[PDB]
């Protein structure tokens, strides 16, 4: 197709303002006093969100150059929602800052690489920052705290997520789902968290965020690969009859098999996922059968006297619900054999005591926690779909959130942090002006967040900057209250990963673009 | 379809156009501060990038026969990038200067034809000079300069790039690929690779690893398709009292042997892995014997006249370590003497000169290539994709820039090669006036590299050409740092091969495009 | 002065030092600078000579060398006798200036249909 070419300030000021189309949607969410967008997702009743990402990832643009800036900055958005849960909005509010302050040096005149470089430098020197500043958090109360700012000021989520992360420990897997009324629910079942994801994209069905969530999914526990679903039509006839899908848990599946299903699941009768056999060798077939149990399944293989020809209703397992996602999958709730599932565990940890040798240790001891966690499951109460939609969001930022404080611990919230980096970066040069101009662009960019929260209030922003940058350490701005104080004793609790990797995406994206003289896109008509 | 046609200037002018924007699009790009294109691809992210030659392939123009004149200068920039990877950008400025010039000439009446022989006498002087200028590149000193020139100024890739050449040696495949962290990554697979593997788990002696390992493994090279253990008697007790594993390298996984040196495995009286032999008939026979020298052992087999029972501990390969993995195996310092494997090199050198098909010339460079070392792969570590996408191109730019400059030597950076090989050539004559005004046509526009990479810098071009010219030898401009010195002290180098293949390219089009009286194309409808 | 352009130019290159008290003052000295330079420049490249390399050439000499346009000859100016009233200068750079200012602080514009 032909191509339209722009060049210079025409291309840069197109950009710009697709960039500002894209930021001013996404950035009316930022903060407590931040409110919601309506995205028109066409299947259906529209959804109210305050999720950054999901507003960013629907915006697209008529206008070919300005819709190609959108599309950028995008990218930054998803980066920060594929590295931590919080920080989609501040990322894009960072980046569009960083855009918006190096376009106008740029016009200066001053050389856009050497402005990337300087940028650059500036968050470096701010990740250390944050690095040192970052106090660790493992106090269930700051937890809970993290998780309430997290939840929009969400009391009630805090708790809930404390809570579970107490009941199944720091490391236990939990899991949040549309619960059954108006209530919030939480209860440890059995389930399990094995480290692989679906064998193919194609098993991606209902959410869009790279998963597959199956009700009473049935599960094909074969230590075998699969070449062709012939090896089990009848299997999937009886599925069929039960009109639930069927989760393959196998050493492979051919390409011949996955074909196969695109040809005969959503375009036919039954969801079909596949997913790698955990582990290896005889670790592999050992967690097939740890599944059965956990299932009331059994393992399908010659081994055992089954074949995949054979494989009745009962020989595959059962579970109520399984998720799985690019890299892991969470057995929700399995049928299985509680009785059973108590005797193994005591038969697993008899083997640590056998096993003693270091690395088999190990293993048992990761098997025996493996199933001693079991799962946590958070039920969002909603009186209805619309807020079910909110509400569950909202808890999942809060989760996100809490293992990520968990990890790396938190720094003063309100983009307090950002702005302490940036005082202390105040001496950092580059080798040479357009450097150093791009470094103060960096720092000043770092300003943002806390503008945008108080303007989001209505408060007067850079009165409020300014004081805020007045005080020292933890010193901040409580925008829910109107409030100066101690941001830590208000529990304002920002993990610093989320803040860490907003910075990053932010320059990393922002810097490139400013660079930009020329972009090539077709002729609209 | 119903043609339009024009003639003359109708022609000429509208074809120039279009060269006009091609190369305004890819010229930006040009030199330290040539600066970044988006390049729109409409299903995902666009595209960042400053790969000149990346620019060329996207433009296409609305305008039938300013689109022609694109399309050809498309070509030499696609060209340039097949001869060498670098280059890219200055083959298309050269191009538009001549294409310039020369239609300008023509607006005089000059016979065009004249004009291209002139030009064509003139290029090839040109090349003759480069030859003579251009001084060997072998110390890793300057390797790391021009890696990193090409590298856009990263001095962090080119020395990543000499220090990976180093370990791998000058002949080493050195291969990039996407990281995953922040952070660049060398990773080396070490000793002899060949690209065939096991067909089955059970060989895995190491089932953590997921591949099989032996070590000071005794390997049986019997290209062919074993039938049974009994064949192996006296192979295996010879084995059995060394007390080393064995390695078969099948011509395919096939037979009873195999199986029951499973079996053998499994009990651990020997452990064996074993593979498809690489490639098919004869190449296949030659590589079995390149691994055997290098293994200081001997195919094994009948159709080079030995029953496998006939193996000395000569015809036997061994190695210190092998490797095998589902699609590939690696062989560690296998005990074939130096002498014998610099030999068999050079009887490889001597099939190389034999082999007149690529299917046998590629294969020939890869064994020769696997034989002097291993290969190195550079993982781009990068925060984002778009960084992923532009730092990997650059990447790729300087990796192919090393290998011309390894290759042919380097000259002058920075264009003054040009420049210098233009001055000398200013006594040069044709036999006939138009004839020599082609040829002054063609050392004019050698200036046109130089002037575009100052006028980037935004600075006066023709004062610093003229600067320039007033110098001698490697005395140039660097538009780094804006001080004129010494151009190869300051390290920029460029190979003299990206140099020469890009004038060649840029003056074989531009000189046929001048002598364009008539255009035939299809009515816009 | 050195009639020619040659003044500005000159000035221009003595107050390339001079700089202001945040990007948006400095950015609006050097765009004053460079524009001191357009009067010669133009005058040259009505002979259609280069420029470039002509500014470059004045400002690399000392004092009233410069560009005899009549006769494309380089020399001092005073001894061909190119000279400009201080005045015309000055009042030409002020006045210019003035205007300037003038538009970049131009909010609103007010006319008939
Ligand atoms: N009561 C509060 N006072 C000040 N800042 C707050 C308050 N509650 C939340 N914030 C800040 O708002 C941001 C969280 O809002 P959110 O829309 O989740 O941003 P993101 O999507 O980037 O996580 C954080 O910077 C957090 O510190
Ligand atoms: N520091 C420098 N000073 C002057 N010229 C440079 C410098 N670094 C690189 N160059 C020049 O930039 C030119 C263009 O390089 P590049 O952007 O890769 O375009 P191409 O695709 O033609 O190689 C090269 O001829 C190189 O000599
Ligand atoms: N021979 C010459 N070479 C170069 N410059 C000249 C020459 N003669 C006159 N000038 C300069 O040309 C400039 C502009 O000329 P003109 O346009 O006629 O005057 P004005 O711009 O004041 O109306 C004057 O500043 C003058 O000194
Ligand atoms: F704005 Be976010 F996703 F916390
Ligand atoms: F623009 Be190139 F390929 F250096
Ligand atoms: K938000
Ligand atoms: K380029
Ligand atoms: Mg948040
Ligand atoms: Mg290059």
């Amino acid at each position: 197709a032909a191509k339209d070419v722009k060049f210079g300030n025409d291309a840069r000021v197109k950009m710009l303002r697709g960039v500002n189309v894209l930021a001013d949607a996404v950035k009316v969410t930022l903060g407590p006093k931040g409110r919601n967008v309506v995205l028109d997702k066409s299947f259906g009743a529209p959804t109210i969100t305050k999720d950054g990402v999901s507003v960013a990832r629907e915006i697209e643009l008529e206008d070919k150059f300005e819709n190609m800036g959108a599309q950028m900055v995008k990218e930054v958005a998803s980066k920060a929602n594929d590295a931590a849960g919080d920080g989609t909005t501040t990322a894009t509010v960072l980046a569009q800052a960083i855009i918006t302050e190096g376009l106008k040096a740029v016009a200066a005149g001053m050389n856009p690489m050497d402005l990337k470089r300087g940028i650059d430098k500036a968050v470096t020197a701010a990740v250390e920052e944050l690095k040192a500043l970052s106090v660790p958090c493992s106090d269930s109360k700051a937890i809970a705290q993290v998780g309430t700012i997290s939840a929009n000021s969400d009391e009630t989520v805090g708790k809930l997520i404390a809570e579970a992360m107490d009941k199944v420990g720091k490391e236990g897997v939990i899991t949040v789902e549309d619960g059954t009324g108006l209530q919030d629910e939480l209860d440890v079942v059995e389930g399990m968290q094995f480290d692989r994801g679906y064998l193919s994209p194609y098993f991606i069905n209902k959410p869009e965020t790279g998963a597959v969530e199956l009700e009473s999914p049935f599960i094909l526990l074969a230590d075998k690969k699969i070449s062709n679903i012939r090896e089990m039509l009848p299997v999937l006839e009886a599925v069929a009859k039960a009109g639930k899908p069927l989760l393959i848990i196998a050493e492979d599946v051919e390409g011949e098999a996955l074909a196969t299903l695109v040809v005969n699941t959503m375009r036919g009768i039954v969801k079909v996922a596949a997913v790698k056999a955990p582990g290896f060798g005889d670790r592999r077939k050992a967690m097939l059968q740890d599944i059965a149990t956990l299932t009331g399944g059994t393992v399908i293989s010659e081994e055992i006297g089954m074949e995949l020809e054979k494989a009745t209703l009962e020989d595959l397992g059962q579970a109520k619900r399984v998720v799985i996602n690019k890299d892991t999958t969470t057995i929700i709730d399995g049928v299985g054999e509680e009785a059973a599932i108590q005797g193994r565990v005591a038969q697993i940890r008899q083997q640590i005591e056998e096993a003693t040798s270091d690395y088999d240790r190990e293993k048992l001891q990761e098997r025996v926690a493996k199933l001693a966690g079991g799962v946590a499951v958070i039920k969002v109460g909603a009186a209805t779909e619309v807020e079910m939609k909110e509400k569950k969001a909202r808890v999942e930022d809060a989760l996100h959130a809490t293992r990520a404080a968990v990890e790396e611990g938190v720094v003063a919230g309100g983009g307090v942090a950002l702005i302490r980096v940036a005082s202390k970066l105040a001496d950092l040069r580059g080798q040479n002006e357009d450097q150093n101009v791009g470094i103060k662009v960096a720092l000043r960019a770092m300003e943002a967040p806390l503008r945008q929260i108080v303007l989001n209030c209505g408060e007067e922003p850079s009165v409020v900057a300014n004081t805020v940058k007045g005080g020292d350490g933890n010193y901040g701005y409580n925008a829910a209250t109107e409030e100066y104080g101690n941001m830590i004793d208000m529990g304002i609790l920002d993990p610093t990963k989320v803040t860490r990797s907003a910075l990053q995406y932010a320059a990393s994206v922002a810097g490139l673009m400013i660079t930009t003289e020329c972009m090539v896109t077709d002729l609209p008509k």
